């Protein structure tokens, strides 16, 4: 029931995650019995879950015609975006309870975005604004407590945190902008194009992010983990 | 599909949680880099989640005609009641493995209560009794191992624990009593009145509890958090 | 909607879990002030959750006629199989981050198995293969990382781990074999017989496992817990 372009977009996301899974799985094998192996392993789980959920959408299991609702992508994001933040929190050396609070905010952001996607205007816009409020709090925490914590660590660990922090922030800001421009609000981006855009940003946000992270020198990953 | 009285009750709950969010949000900001900030932060998250779920019920998103089933309140409780017990566990100095067991019992209590609410008599009463059994186990834990652990701490931390322990017990006992008197069992309390009562108890159990906790002297919260 | 044999199988599983919960619950209460009490408590929670889900299937709550899908057993397994792996990880002395990774693989195994159960052939077989891939990763970790960590512990703790590791592995391999032979796939085993078989293996994998673990000498459980 979806457009041909939407199906192409789902295939792009799926193949991207599968390639990521091979890359990070191999890196994790290469890092067995080494400090810092948690980083390729987390990257591997992120792309494995995203890849599985892309497959459920290809198969029509987590999409629903009402326009097609691609609700599987929220099942993906509600699991993978916390693990991405966990990555930065470990790099930053952030206290576990603070990491937990940001993960709670993130899950709230994704679930209110799901409600926004399922609703009709203008109620959908209310939930979009609520979810953006949670996003802004997450961005503020990244730019403040994460950054202050990372600045107390070794220079190379701090440098890697800042690179990934900035990469994550730029990519994540793309999502609510695409949402607002797409069929859920202003209807500027056609539904099929929207699926393709999300797949490209997903690949950047998960495979690109993991490539930057896991390509750091092994000594840096070792000291970052402890 | 709900009565006007029920809608009034949902708005009371919603506005109460929003006011609580302002209070605990300001307290969390004020304790930004102080030991004990975890307490206003958890209180903020509790009323944020409860307020969002009250909003989903106002909007008819988590309410289903089957006779109006307010199943959104279980999505609220299954998340917020564990965090309330975590609060008491940190104050008591309780070992995390013991906190985990009581949280598991609490999630079991809420989920069996959801099955009781969705079921028809007499099967609904079976699940009510099972959920009550989990509740009695939680109460016994609060009165025994939580209380013995708190009694090892200094006088002011122990006194704060006991105040919040007693407050929590009295308010939580109200819930299964309202449930038994309302539409799901004896049908003594009309559905609309039941919604109003839950909103008032919810405000007391989340905002009132958080106010007692977050108004303690900051040095006590700092000591309790260690 | 379900056969008489299938209902008999559900009652066998339910009664087995109730028996386990009495045994492990009383053992947990008897160990209330001792090191190692986490083992009977986790065993109690495992059979409590499984028994409750068996009850939901007896009552038709987590069973849907499609020709009958027993989807409640996935709600059971997604919670209990992680706790069983946690048991082995505590006995082995495994690093918590490693336990978290195998638990993630296990949840993925159970959820992809649920998708396989809900799907139609040949798509169901794709998810079965994916789930088997996760299962193989779990078995590999049990036979490598868990085993290496246990061998660095006291001979009595290590001997207990190996006995439970071998017991668990043999029993868990039975599940995907039954699945492929049964009603969710190739229909060699009648549906009613398949329910009875799952009840028997479930009792062995939860009550039998818990009996072996909690019957160890209390000093062995004590040093394993630390
Ligand atoms: C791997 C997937 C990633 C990094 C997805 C990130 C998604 C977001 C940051 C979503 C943001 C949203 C809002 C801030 C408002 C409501 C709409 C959303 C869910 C797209
Ligand atoms: C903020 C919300 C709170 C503190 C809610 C607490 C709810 C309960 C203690 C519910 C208890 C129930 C039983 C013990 C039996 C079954 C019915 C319930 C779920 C109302
Ligand atoms: C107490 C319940 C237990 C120990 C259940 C264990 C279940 C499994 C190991 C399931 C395995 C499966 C596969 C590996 C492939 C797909 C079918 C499953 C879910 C039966
Ligand atoms: C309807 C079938 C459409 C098939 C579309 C093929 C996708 C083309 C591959 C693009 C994968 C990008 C991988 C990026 C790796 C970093
Ligand atoms: C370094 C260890 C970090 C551990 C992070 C714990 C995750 C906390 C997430 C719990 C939040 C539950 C949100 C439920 C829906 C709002
Ligand atoms: C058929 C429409 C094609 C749509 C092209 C979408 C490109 C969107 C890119 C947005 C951000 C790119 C992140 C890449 C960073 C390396
Ligand atoms: C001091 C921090 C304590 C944190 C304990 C978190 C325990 C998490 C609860 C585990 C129980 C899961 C049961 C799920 C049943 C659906
Ligand atoms: C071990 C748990 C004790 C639970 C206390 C039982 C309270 C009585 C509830 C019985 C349900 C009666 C349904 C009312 C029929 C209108
Ligand atoms: C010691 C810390 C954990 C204490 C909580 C134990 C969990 C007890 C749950 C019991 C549920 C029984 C329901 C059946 C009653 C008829
Ligand atoms: C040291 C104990 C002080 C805290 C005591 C709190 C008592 C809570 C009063 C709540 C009033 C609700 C009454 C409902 C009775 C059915
Ligand atoms: C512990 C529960 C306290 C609840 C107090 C509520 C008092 C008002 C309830 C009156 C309901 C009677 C409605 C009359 C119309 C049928
Ligand atoms: C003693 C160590 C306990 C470790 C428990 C951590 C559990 C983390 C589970 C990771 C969640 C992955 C879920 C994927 C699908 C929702
Ligand atoms: C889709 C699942 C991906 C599986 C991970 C692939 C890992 C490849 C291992 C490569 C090891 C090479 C050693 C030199
Ligand atoms: C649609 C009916 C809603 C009326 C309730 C509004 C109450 C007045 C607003 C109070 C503002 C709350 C400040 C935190
Ligand atoms: C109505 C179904 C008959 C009841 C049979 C009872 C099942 C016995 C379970 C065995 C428990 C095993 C504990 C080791
Ligand atoms: C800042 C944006 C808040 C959400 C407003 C959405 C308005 C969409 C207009 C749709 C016209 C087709
Ligand atoms: C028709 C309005 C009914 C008003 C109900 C008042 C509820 C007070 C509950 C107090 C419980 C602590
Ligand atoms: C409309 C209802 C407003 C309730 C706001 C509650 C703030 C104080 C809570 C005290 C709990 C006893
Ligand atoms: C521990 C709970 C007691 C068990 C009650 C089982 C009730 C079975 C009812 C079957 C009727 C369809
Ligand atoms: C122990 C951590 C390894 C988890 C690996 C999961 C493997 C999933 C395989 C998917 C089937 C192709
Ligand atoms: C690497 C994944 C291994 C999967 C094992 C295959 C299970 C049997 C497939 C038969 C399905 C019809
Ligand atoms: C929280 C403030 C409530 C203001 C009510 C707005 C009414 C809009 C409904 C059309
Ligand atoms: C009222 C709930 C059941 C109470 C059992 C525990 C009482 C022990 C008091 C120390
Ligand atoms: C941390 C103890 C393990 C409990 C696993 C529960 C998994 C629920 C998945 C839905
Ligand atoms: C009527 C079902 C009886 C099933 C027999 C259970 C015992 C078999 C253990 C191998
Ligand atoms: C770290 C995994 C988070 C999963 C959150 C799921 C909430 C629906
Ligand atoms: C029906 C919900 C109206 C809320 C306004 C939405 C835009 C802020
Ligand atoms: C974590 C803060 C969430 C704020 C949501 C409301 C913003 C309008
Ligand atoms: C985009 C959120 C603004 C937060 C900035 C915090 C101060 C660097
Ligand atoms: C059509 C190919 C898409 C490649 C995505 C690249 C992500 C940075
Ligand atoms: C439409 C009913 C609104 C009720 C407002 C309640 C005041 C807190
Ligand atoms: C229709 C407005 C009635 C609101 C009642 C307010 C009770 C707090
Ligand atoms: C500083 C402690 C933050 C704890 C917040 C967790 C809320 C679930
Ligand atoms: C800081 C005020 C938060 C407002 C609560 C919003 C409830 C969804
Ligand atoms: C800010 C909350 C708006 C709620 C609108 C309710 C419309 C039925
Ligand atoms: C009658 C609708 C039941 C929906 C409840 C689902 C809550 C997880
Ligand atoms: C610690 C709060 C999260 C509990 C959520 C459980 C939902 C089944
Ligand atoms: C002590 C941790 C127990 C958690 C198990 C929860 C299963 C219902
Ligand atoms: C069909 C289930 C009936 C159980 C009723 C038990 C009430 C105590
Ligand atoms: C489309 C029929 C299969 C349904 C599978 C649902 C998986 C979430
Ligand atoms: C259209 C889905 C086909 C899945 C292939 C089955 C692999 C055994
Ligand atoms: C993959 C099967 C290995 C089983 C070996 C365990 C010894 C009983
Ligand atoms: C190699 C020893 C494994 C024996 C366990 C089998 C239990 C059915
Ligand atoms: C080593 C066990 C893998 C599961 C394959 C199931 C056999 C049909
Ligand atoms: C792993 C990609 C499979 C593609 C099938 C056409
Ligand atoms: C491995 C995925 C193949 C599915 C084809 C739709
Ligand atoms: C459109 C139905 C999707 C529900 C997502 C949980
Ligand atoms: C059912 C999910 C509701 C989340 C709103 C915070
Ligand atoms: C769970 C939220 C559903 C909203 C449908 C409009
Ligand atoms: C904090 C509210 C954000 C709204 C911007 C769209
Ligand atoms: C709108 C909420 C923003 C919070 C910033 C700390
Ligand atoms: C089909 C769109 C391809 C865009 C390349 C980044
Ligand atoms: C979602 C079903 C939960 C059952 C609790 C016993
Ligand atoms: C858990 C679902 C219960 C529904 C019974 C009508
Ligand atoms: C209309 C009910 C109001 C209740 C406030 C105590
Ligand atoms: C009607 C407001 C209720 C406040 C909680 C005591
Ligand atoms: C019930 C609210 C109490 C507030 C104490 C500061
Ligand atoms: C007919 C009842 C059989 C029970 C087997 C344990
Ligand atoms: C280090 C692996 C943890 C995986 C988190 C989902
Ligand atoms: C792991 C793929 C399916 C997850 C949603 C049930
Ligand atoms: C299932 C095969 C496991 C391999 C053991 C190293
Ligand atoms: C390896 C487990 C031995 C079997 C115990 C009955
Ligand atoms: C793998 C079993 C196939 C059965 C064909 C009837
Ligand atoms: C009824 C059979 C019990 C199986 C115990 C291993
Ligand atoms: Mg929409
Ligand atoms: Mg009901
Ligand atoms: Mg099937």
């Amino acid at each position: 029931g979806m457009t041909q372009l939407a199906l192409i977009g789902l295939w792009i996301g799926f193949i991207g995650m599968v390639i990521g899974a091979v890359i990070f799985g191999q890196k994790a094998v290469a890092m067995r019995r080494k400090e810092g192996m948690e980083f390729p392993l987390k990257s591997f789980f992120i792309v494995l879950w995203a890849g599985a959920l892309y497959l459920t959408m290809i198969l029509g299991e987590t999409v629903t015609p009402v326009q097609t609702v691609f609700w599987g992508r929220y099942v993906d994001w509600v699991v993978t975006t916390p693990v991405l933040l966990l990555d930065l929190g470990v790099l930053a050396g952030l206290r576990p309870k603070l990491i937990a609070g940001v993960i709670a905010a993130d899950i709230f952001m994704i679930l209110t975005g799901l409600v926004a996607t399922l609703e009709a205007p203008p109620t959908s816009y209310l939930w979009y604004i609520i979810s953006c409020g949670a996003f802004i709090a997450i961005l503020a925490s990244l730019l403040t407590e994460f950054t202050a914590s990372a600045a107390r660590r070794n220079v190379r660990v701090n440098n890697l945190f800042l690179k990934l922090r900035n990469y994550l922030i730029v990519l994540w800001i793309c999502y609510p902008i695409v949402w607002l421009l797409g069929a859920e609000a202003f209807k500027i981006i056609p539904t099929g194009v929207e699926v393709v855009i999300y797949a490209i940003i997903d690949i950047a946000a998960k495979v690109g992010f993991g490539l930057i992270l896991t390509s750091a020198a092994p000594e840096i990953l070792a000291q970052a983990s402890n």
